[PDB]
């Protein structure tokens, strides 16, 4: 009942938001296939009859025309600024094909839109990517992100909501109006975001809802003449989004939304969202800025972060030339020599405790578990075949590690690739943590139909059984004397064999 | 030593400015005059000599001086917002910097040109020209596109992508010229155009232009700053006095303008973006801090689709590097020998036509293999640098003796593992003929007399000889790999017969 968060077909909803009008064509002669229902107010003409007629009916002739042209032989994904006037109506035109049809939307300007100009709002572009190339901090970046996102858009909140590998995501910027309630550094359960939205917001990277109270409009007819199946309207921005989504808005006390998908390497590492108390348009000039600025956002987060892990390299690499000429000149076995000097061993890696296994002896430094419970670990490490482990919650993955998890709740282990049981093991002690989310944990959903949850105040939870997390500096040093312990391995075995 | 005087100059220390601007060097708390530039003798009628010790007020009005003396106090002047201020009827856009505890202010003149245009339209498709650069999926449209937008902001004839190459010397890869305007596309440059002093002041300031190459140096009066009784570093001033020898490069290569920005990848200067007017004409710092930001963005997405093509390649010879893997698990021989087993895979696995396995006194060759004592010699040569793997595109060029045998392996891609028993596997590559293209004499850089630019600017073929195809990322990749998979079952070998 839980996995129905994940069951609905957001992709085919059959209905569009109304502050904006949708029109699904044939290719060749601009053909009317299918009409939102919504033209019965605007422009004033019958839906019904709107069927197997030219665009140049409704949208005018040189409108229709200026479409042709532009739709004819062309990508569709280079086409610029399209403003028309229709019956005294402003709307912003955007193409795209669902499935070998023409699929229009004209976006709704309002008179408040138009007063908005792309140019004021975006004076500062520069200066802004300036800033976020200047920004030595991922919080700073974070900082003047959301700061000019919010200049440009105008709403209260503005969050930086980044996923984690179980789907729960977590809230890392925030910048919200006076007297307006605070998100920073709140959890959120996985069932806010669904497996099905997180895959539609991988391909499309913008979305909008201007309101929360809003009635869809029905696609009209509803089934297509051409393969008798529902529009797909997978990468339309006039999609009416879930009554459960917008209840949730609701219950947050928002009733506008914008987000844009923050993508890494094909997967949607956060998202950009955005919350009004109140309903109000962004035009679509501003969201594809906002769009451009996640992406900024994205690329700056790699190379800070592959800056992070060069320097945690660095910092370390004077420990492990160290490590590796005491490894060299002991003419014992590499571990042995590895475990002469046990503190710079740990300091190598910041643990607090240091297991060495070789061939049937064990040796613990510091904070060590029993040596049974370490061997067990052990003997259940090799079965992954990875060289290298690395476990901030060892009890999460590991049942039998909840007894000594108290003096080792993060495992750091790396093996060197032979028939004979070898290893070296960092254990990391537990530090009591209060995760902080927003609402219930254990009830995400008020289970009547789902229903969101209405409370959402800060909830504590004692996290117990999770250590310090192991850094990206952690796992290089790791492998790096993992591998010096292969190369000196094997001149040692190579030598032996000469002798 | 004659060549190398190219890089002897004082760049940093022109004592002088472009007249197309003012400076102000001035004590930070008062903003008293230290010294000013001499262009004050017509621009806004002030004598410079009597201009020392004085305020900004006695010359830039109250009004500017305290909005001055707001912005700088207590600021990192990073983030500075735009400045414009109407003296005596002539606007000025004022940068402020420090150089030595003083407070660098420079007045880039805005002309009546400058001032129609506006940094609006010029700008207006910034995002979508960010939407291009994110969606395009090649490095040579990532040029054109970055390219076309610089040139359409600007309005500057030709703009060119020059990255540098380790030894200092350049290539032109992107090409956007006028119409009836000769063409750089593709020509190598020698790196006398552009010295080490400047590449170093280059790799801090990101920023150069200047609008024409036949002004006259306007000097800084007094010379010496009274606080240190030194020359002026105007290292980061924009307003700065290029070498006449640069003037004179550029007039021999028929521009009156210049404006290049720097290219940044880890802190080393991956390129320039030059450009090039054949009239003298200015920029506003606006359209050129905007320049700066997508030279910024370029850089960001040229290491991006680097590691995209290093990813690709990658995966492409991960099925080969697993099949290789596997026959080297199974074979029950030395590992070099299981993988000489199928020398045609081995090849494919790196693209070359020549395989040497050499294990403790047997080398075995595949395909166009040079003779067996060249191929000892070079593997005695290799191990000597100690590197793990090592790749050659140029042997010759760095073996002496590789000349002989260069038709058959001018390109060497070697790999050892680290025991004291001679073993590795090299990759020979063939030489092809390549005729790179220069711009000028690449014998004659400069016209010996005082250095003199070089009047010839047409394109000369260098039939260089010795070089085979350039080993990729992917290549080297593979290399290493192979190199990790020998290791870990060579370690097998060893301890399972240690234990038997
Ligand atoms: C089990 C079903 C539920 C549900 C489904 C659902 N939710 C969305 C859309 C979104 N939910 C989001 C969550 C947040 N908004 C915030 O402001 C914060 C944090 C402060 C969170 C965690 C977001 C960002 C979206 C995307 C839309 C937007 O607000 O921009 C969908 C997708 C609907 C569609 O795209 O048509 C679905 C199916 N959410 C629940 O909480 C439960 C009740
Ligand atoms: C041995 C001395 C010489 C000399 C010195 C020199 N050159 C510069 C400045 C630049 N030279 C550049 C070279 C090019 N401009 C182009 O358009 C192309 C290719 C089509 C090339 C290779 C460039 C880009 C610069 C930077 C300035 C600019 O044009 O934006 C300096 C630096 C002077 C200063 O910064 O004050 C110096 C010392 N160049 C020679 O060619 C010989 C004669």
């Amino acid at each position: 009942l839980l996995a129905n968060c994940a069951d609905e077909p957001i992709q085919f909803p059959g209905a569009i938001q109304p502050h904006g009008l949708l029109f699904t064509l044939k290719e060749p002669e601009l053909t009317i296939l299918q009409v939102s229902a919504n033209v019965q107010s605007v422009l004033g003409k019958v839906p019904d009859q709107l069927a197997g007629q030219t665009l140049d009916c409704v949208l005018g002739a040189g409108w229709a025309e200026v479409i042709r042209s532009t739709s004819a032989n062309d990508s569709l994904v280079d086409v610029p600024r399209l403003l028309m006037s229709v019956e005294g109506v402003e709307f912003e035109a955007l193409l795209h094909r669902s499935q070998e049809a023409l699929v229009l939307e004209l976006e709704i300007q309002d008179k408040a839109a138009q007063a908005i100009s792309y140019s004021e709002r975006t004076g500062n572009m520069g200066r802004m990517l300036r800033q976020l190339h200047a920004a030595a901090d991922l919080q700073t970046l974070y900082e003047v992100s959301v700061r000019e996102i919010q200049r440009m858009t105008g709403y209260d909140r503005v969050l930086i909501y980044r996923f984690e590998e179980e789907g729960h995501g977590q809230v890392i910027a925030e910048a919200s109006a006076p007297a307006m309630e605070l998100f920073n550094g709140l959890f959120f359960p996985a069932s806010d975001i669904p497996e099905q939205a997180r895959e539609l917001y991988r391909r499309n990277w913008l979305r909008i809802i201007p309101d929360a109270n809003y009635t869809p409009v029905p696609l009209v007819p509803q089934l297509r003449p051409d393969t008798q199946q529902q529009l797909d309207l997978s990468f339309s921005t006039l999609r009416s989004v879930s009554p459960i989504h917008c209840q949730y808005m609701k219950n947050m006390g928002v009733l506008s939304s914008m987000s844009v998908s923050l993508i890494q390497g094909g997967k949607l590492w956060g998202l950009i969202s955005c919350g009004h108390r109140t309903p109000l348009y962004v035009s679509h000039e501003l969201r594809s800025a906002c769009q451009a600025i996640g992406q900024v956002l994205s690329l700056q987060i790699s190379a800070m972060e592959a800056l992070e892990v060069s320097r945690q390299r660095e910092t370390k690499i004077q420990t492990l030339q160290q490590l590796h000429q005491m490894m060299a000149t002991s003419d014992t076995d590499v571990f042995d020599g590895l475990a002469q000097q046990p503190q710079l061993l740990m300091d190598l890696v910041g643990a607090t405790g240091v297991a060495i296994i070789e061939d049937r002896q064990t040796h613990c430094y510091g904070n060590c578990p029993e040596p049974s419970d370490i061997r067990a670990l052990h003997t259940w490490m090799m079965a992954g075949g990875e060289p290298v482990y690395a476990s901030h919650h060892l009890s999460s993955v590991y049942p039998p590690g909840e007894a000594y998890q108290t003096l080792a709740s993060g495992v750091l282990a790396m093996s060197l690739p032979k028939p004979v049981d070898n290893g070296v093991i960092w254990f990391r002690p537990e530090v009591k943590q209060s995760v902080q989310w927003s609402g219930d944990p254990n009830k995400p959903l008020n289970l009547d139909r789902l229903q969101p949850r209405t409370s959402f105040e800060i909830w504590k939870v004692e996290m117990t059984g999770i250590a310090t997390k192991w850094s990206h500096g952690d796992v290089f040093a790791a492998n790096d004397l993992r591998r010096s312990a292969l190369e000196n391995d094997l001149a040692r075995q190579v030598s032996k064999e000469q002798q």
